[PDB]
C-alpha cells in the first residue's frame, strides 16, 4: 500500500517529486479551484522545493503550510517556517497563500505550546497534497515514538488535526499533524534519501509498530503513499 520510486541522483529525485506534486496540485485546482499543500522541513526536501517553486501553477489559489513545526520564533534557525520561506516561497510559488503554524513576531517567551496549537488550529485547512519525510528513528511529521503525547497524536476519534508533541530525542516542542490528518489527505508523498533511511523504511514497511511511527501511515487503510527515494 505504497508506490516506490528510486533514483541514483538526488537532483533527478527532487525534479521528479516536484513534477508529481505539481500534477497532484493541478488536479486539485482543476477539481475545486484551490489546493492546500503541506510540506515537511529539514534538508532533504530543499532541492524539491526549489524545483516546485518554478512550476507555472496557479499559485495564488494554493495554500501552503507545514506538516509539523518547531515551536520557536519564525526567524529562529530551527523554524520550518523560515526554511520554507527561504527555499519554497520564491519564484512562481511566492504567490502562494501561507497558512501559519507559529505566529510571526512572537519571541520565545511568548510562545506557549497550548496557545500555539490553538492559533494553528484556527488557521488549519485539510491538505490536498502532503509531503512527508522520515527520521532515522522512523518518525514522520513530529509524531515521535517517545513523545508523551503519542496516544493523542494517533487518536483520530474527534478528527483533531494538530497536536503538541515533545520529541524527547530531538529539540524543541512541536506542533504536528495527527495520524488522522495525514490519513485523510488525498495525496501523500514520502521523500527519503540514503541506505540508512531505506533500511528503516523497510522495517517500517513490515507492519504497524509505534516504534517506527511512519509504519502507522504506510499501513493505514485508505492511504497509498508515493515514496521517492534517492541513494
Amino acid at each position: 500500500m505504497f508506490v516506490w520510486h528510486e533514483y541514483e541522483n538526488a537532483a533527478e529525485a527532487a525534479q521528479s517529486l516536484a513534477d508529481a506534486v505539481a500534477d497532484a496540485l493541478q488536479g486539485a485546482l482543476d477539481e475545486k479551484g484551490g489546493a492546500v499543500l503541506a510540506v515537511s522541513g529539514g534538508r532533504s526536501p530543499i532541492a524539491f522545493f526549489n524545483a516546485l517553486s518554478q512550476k507555472d501553477l496557479d499559485w495564488k489559489n494554493v495554500g501552503i503550510t507545514l506538516a509539523d513545526e518547531r515551536i520557536v520564533p519564525t526567524n529562529h534557525a530551527d523554524s520550518n517556517t523560515g526554511l520554507v520561506r527561504e527555499y519554497l516561497l520564491k519564484n512562481k510559488a511566492a504567490a502562494a497563500v501561507w497558512i501559519p503554524m507559529v505566529e510571526d513576531g512572537k519571541t520565545e517567551t511568548e510562545l506557549h505550546p497550548d496557545a500555539v496549537v490553538d492559533y494553528a488550529l484556527k488557521h488549519y485547512k485539510q491538505p490536498d497534497v502532503l509531503i512527508l519525510g522520515m527520521g532515522n528513528d522512523g518518525h514522520t511529521a513530529s509524531i515521535f515514538p517517545k513523545a508523551p503525547q503519542f496516544q493523542t497524536a494517533i487518536d483520530g476519534s474527534a478528527g483533531v488535526a494538530l497536536v503538541h508533541t515533545t520529541p524527547v530525542t530531538a529539540p524543541h516542542e512541536r506542533i504536528s499533524m495527527t495520524l488522522d490528518a495525514i490519513a485523510h489527505t488525498g495525496h501523500v508523498f514520502l521523500a527519503i534519501q540514503g541506505e540508512e533511511k531505506k533500511a528503516v523504511f523497510d522495517q517500517a514497511a513490515q507492519g504497524e509498530n509505534r516504534e517506527y511511527p511512519i509504519s502507522l501511515v504506510l499501513n493505514h487503510q485508505g492511504v497509498n503513499c508515493h515514496v521517492f527515494y534517492a541513494e
